[PDB]
């Protein structure tokens, strides 16, 4: 059914495939020695392999991305017991930044680096923690990230429809089948992953760390490019400046062509009010546009069937304070008010 899902999923595996740094049975130590808080012991581990000559010239991006990958680990690692990466390892922030340079990506790790570029196996898979909840966690990601590249490419590609047109109706069915990955991915995060597991033992792994006299945001879902799919689809001209500060805080986190995406779409019309507009001049006697606009409103649904267990996922955690991302649960709740009056407007144009 999902077509599209397979050539970023094949993207992905590419960066989890390799190991240039031979750092694999390596990294599968850190686990263990953060159990047992060893700061220098985890030091020890990571200049083992941490290049100190540079980094080797025949290297892509694959290869520069997953010795980010490797590093990176212990990037979190050594945040959590309390002390900044750059500080307590010497000739640590130059390989940083010529991998940040190689990859057009941060000098940390992200969530990509964590989720779909990590491998999979149980030999392999690298972690913080080893826990179960961490394995279950990263896994909720995995589920729905490639399924989300797709949606953002139909988004863009949807943009350009006219809602006069028969494609503009399938299109959005389309897109709103690749977007219920994120709702299973929430289904699955409640399912598996324990909330005080999670607060206790993995959200100390994701602090902020200090690289290039700036801070650094830590791993999480957050930086997925869903804002910039919505931003696309409702939100690029809202004048909302806490939504727009949300948004530009995550840019730097994801892929270089969804910065791009986001920066060909800001401060022009969003899919919705082009779609809304071209309704209000033709009517929706016209049958295109009548079956347009219920599909726009199901891709609607399906944005809050995410978002609104999202919010309590993310409460119940709390209830044990702000996300690797910077912002505490009542930004969601922000969020998702403006998703709620995006879904309005295009029910009330019905
Ligand atoms: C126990 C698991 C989770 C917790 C406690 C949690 C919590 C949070 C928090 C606190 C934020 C605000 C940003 C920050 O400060 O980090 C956030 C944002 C966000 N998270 Fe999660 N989250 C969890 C799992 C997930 C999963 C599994 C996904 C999707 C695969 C996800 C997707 C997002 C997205 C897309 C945002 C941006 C806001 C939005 O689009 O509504 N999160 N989350
Ligand atoms: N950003 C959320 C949840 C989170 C942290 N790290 C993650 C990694 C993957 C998925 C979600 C997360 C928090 O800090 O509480
Ligand atoms: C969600 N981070």
């Amino acid at each position: 059914t999902l077509d599209r899902v397979g050539v970023f999923a094949a993207t992905h595996a590419a960066v989890a495939a390799s190991d240039p740094l031979q750092a694999r049975a390596l990294v599968l130590q850190l686990p263990g020695l953060n159990r047992n808080k060893d700061v220098p012991g985890i030091v020890g581990l990571l200049r083992e392999f941490l290049p100190v000559r540079g980094l080797p010239s025949g290297w892509g991006f694959v290869e520069a991305a997953a010795a980010m990958r490797d590093i990176g680990f212990f990037l979190g690692s050594l945040k959590r017991h309390g002390h900044e990466p750059a500080e307590v390892v010497p000739g640590l922030e130059p390989v940083l930044l010529d991998l940040a340079r190689a990859t057009n990506l941060p000098p940390r790790e992200t969530l990509l680096h964590v989720t779909v570029w990590n491998p999979t196996a149980a030999d392999a898979q690298r972690s913080y923690t080893g826990l179960p909840d961490e394995a279950h966690l990263l896994e909720s990601v995995r589920i729905s990230m490639a399924a989300l590249e797709a949606a953002i490419a139909l988004t863009v590609e949807l943009f350009d429809v006219s809602l006069r047109s028969p494609e503009f109706a399938q299109r959005s069915d389309e897109l709103e089948a690749y977007l219920q990955k994120m709702v299973e991915s929430i289904v699955y995060a409640y399912r598996f992953i324990s909330p005080q597991v999670f607060y206790d033992e993995l959200r100390p792994f994701y602090e902020p760390i200090r690289v290039g006299g700036q801070s650094y945001l830590g791993p999480g879902a957050v930086e997925m490019p869903l804002f910039v799919l919505e931003h696309v689809l409702w939100g690029s001209q809202s004048d909302d400046q806490t939504y727009r500060e949300f948004k530009e805080t995550y840019l730097p986190y994801v892929l270089p062509a969804y910065r791009a995406v986001y920066a060909r779409f800001s401060g022009e019309p969003a899919l919705i009010d082009r779609a809304l507009d071209e309704a209000r001049a033709v009517g929706t006697r016209d049958e295109h546009v009548r079956a347009g606009l219920t599909a726009l409103e199901r891709v609607f649904k399906v944005l809050l069937r995410f978002r609104a267990p999202h919010l309590k996922l993310a409460e119940r955690a709390y209830e044990v304070e702000i996300g690797s991302g910077g912002y505490a649960p009542s930004m969601l709740g922000e969020l998702l008010t403006l998703t709620y009056a995006a879904r309005s407007r295009v029910r009330a144009a019905l």
